[PDB]
């Protein structure tokens, strides 16, 4: 039923709308559009549009794109196709740029009301008395000369950098933030969205209490005091309504185990070449997830599931995997390849046949089955072979049989060698190991995958394991010293032909080798490419 986690913001929330405080519940989504959404940004997403399904509301997607010299329109673009990837529609989409106007407006009102006032000072000597706790020399400028400053900063008169608009409240003040914090600044700058209009720009905790004022939003959540100065000053100018006011809330940043998230880490992997691109499957961008293979519904259930609080635990990625396999447990059809391919002859066995597989281990509801070709040639994983077993060893060796998945029992004639490394097995059917066990009683001790070498499908597969070896790569040192070289593993291996009938989309559990799916950008029907989404426990 309930999406989203019982948490201290639902019962909130579920307070505030029976007393009837809002009528409607009112959230948004505000990313910058200067960059590509990552599973941190996940929860925020689920958060908020959850919260306006669950309660019959509405929930903005709103790019706050106050900041005109990184923010690009592919990014917003890459933001809605995200967004709308994990199942999510918003109820309208908006760019917080369109009300640079009312901003500016709302603007003059403060520098009206002596609430506000131009600064001259070089940043530095700004900074440097905000730490002492005294005030400008500009501080106390009359209302008249501020306006005609700010409208020749307007007009482009001054250089980027070179003059702030400041709150007028407390330069004392033992919160640093309210120290005359900045609204507007300067930058000689084109807009994606809006243009070459502006040369002026408000700053993060001017633009967004305004952003959400203007759009009537009662429940602003955010991450972990001037957002309410702003309000409490402007509640009814500018034709802003008088009330209702929005209010900001604080859920706790996610913090995955074995992976970094702070943008500028990402941009080292990507620009470092550590990482060939933002879809890269390593990464944990939501393209990357995507092109991975992870469906949108494992990323929403590892968001509910791991909870919404203040409560700032490191989320563990064996979680996520483990989310990520019983996501695709149910829809996974079984199929059979071979990654490390090391041939076999069967020396007593001629022709071929197709047996009946079925693509469902005995406790799925489903039912399904394709034709499986067996012939006296297969390829099986080179790591279901020892010359010299270990004790629990329960796969093909010198004295041991081993079960073919679904087909015959096995047991090893000859190796040829050659570089004094293996290169070939003869063997033979035990027969008629077919459906039933050997005539003696010595059933093998286990079964391993295989297919034929006469019916397969060459496939490059892409073995996909964590990013990083430490759990707390993001903060441990240098965390490219901490990558893991096994990040990636290219290995050319095959598959069993049936899934050339299958819709490009399908998702299968390769039987012992984990959750694969053709990779939406290189594979090709005539040159397969697969992607390991993630491995089996
Ligand atoms: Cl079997």
């Amino acid at each position: 039923m309930g999406l989203v986690p019982e948490c201290f913001i639902t019962e909130l929330v579920e307070r505030d709308l029976k007393e009837g405080k809002y009528a409607k519940l009112v959230t948004r989504f505000p990313p910058e559009p200067n960059g590509y959404l990552h599973i941190g940004h996940a929860r925020s997403i689920v958060l908020n549009f959850g919260l306006a399904q669950d309660y019959g509301g509405e929930c903005n997607l709103r790019f706050d794109d106050t900041n005109p010299e990184t923010e690009k329109e592919e990014y917003a673009r890459a933001i809605e196709e995200d967004v709308r990837w994990l199942g999510f529609r918003p109820t309208r989409v908006l760019y917080a740029s369109d009300y640079f106007e009312t901003m500016y407006q709302c603007a003059l009102v403060l520098i009206q009301e002596g609430k506000a006032y131009v600064d001259d000072l070089p940043e530095e000597e700004m900074s440097e008395l905000r730490a002492q706790g005294k005030p400008s020399p500009y501080r106390e400028r009359s209302v008249e000369e501020n306006l005609e400053l700010f409208e020749r900063m307007r007009r482009g008169e001054f250089p980027t950098g070179s003059r702030v608009l400041r709150a007028k409240i407390d330069p004392a003040h033992p919160n640093f933030k309210l120290r005359d914090p900045v609204l507007y600044r300067i930058v000689h700058a084109p807009h994606y969205h809006v243009g070459d209009r502006w040369v002026i720009y408000p700053m993060y905790d001017f633009a967004h209490p305004l952003e959400d004022f203007i759009e009537g939003v009662t429940h602003s959540l955010c991450t972990l005091t001037v957002y309410d100065w702003v309000i409490e000053n402007l509640k009814g100018k500018c034709g802003l309504p008088t009330s209702p006011r929005p209010h900001q809330y604080e859920f706790a940043r996610l913090d995955l185990s074995h992976t970094v998230l702070s943008k500028r880490k990402l941009i080292k992997l990507v620009e470092g070449g550590y990482v060939s691109g933002w879809d890269d499957p390593r990464l944990p961008t939501l393209r990357g997830l995507r092109r991975r293979g992870v469906r949108p519904e494992a990323i929403v259930e590892f968001v509910r599931k791991t909870g919404i609080s203040r409560n700032e635990a490191q989320i563990e990625m064996d979680l996520f995997e483990e989310v990520v396999r019983d996501d695709l447990n149910p829809i996974a059809p079984r199929v059979l390849g071979v990654v490390d391919p090391l041939k076999v002859v069967l020396t007593n066995y001629e022709g071929e046949e197709w047996i009946e597989a079925p693509y469902w281990p005995r406790d799925i509801p489903k039912e399904g089955t394709r034709p499986l070709p067996f012939s006296p040639e297969l390829y099986i994983e080179r790591t279901d072979f020892s010359l010299n077993p270990p004790k629990g060893w329960k796969r093909l060796a010198p004295g041991q049989r081993v079960r073919l998945r679904h087909a015959y029992v096995i047991e090893l004639e000859d190796v040829v060698e050659e570089g004094g490394e293996v290169r070939l097995l003869k063997a033979r059917i035990v027969p008629g190991t077919l459906g039933a066990n050997p005539e003696d009683g010595v059933r093998p001790k286990g079964v391993i995958h295989w297919v034929s070498a006469r019916h397969a499908l060459p496939v490059e597969f892409r073995l996909y394991g964590r990013l990083f070896r430490t759990k707390d790569p993001e903060e441990g040192g240098d965390f490219l010293q901490n990558l893991n070289p096994e990040a990636l593993v290219v290995k050319r291996g095959f598959i069993e032909p049936s899934v050339a009938q299958d819709p490009e989309d399908t998702r299968y559990q390769l039987e012992r080798l984990g959750y694969f799916w053709r990779d939406p950008v290189d594979s090709r029907p005539e040159a397969l490419v697969m992607n390991r989404i993630v491995p089996l426990k």
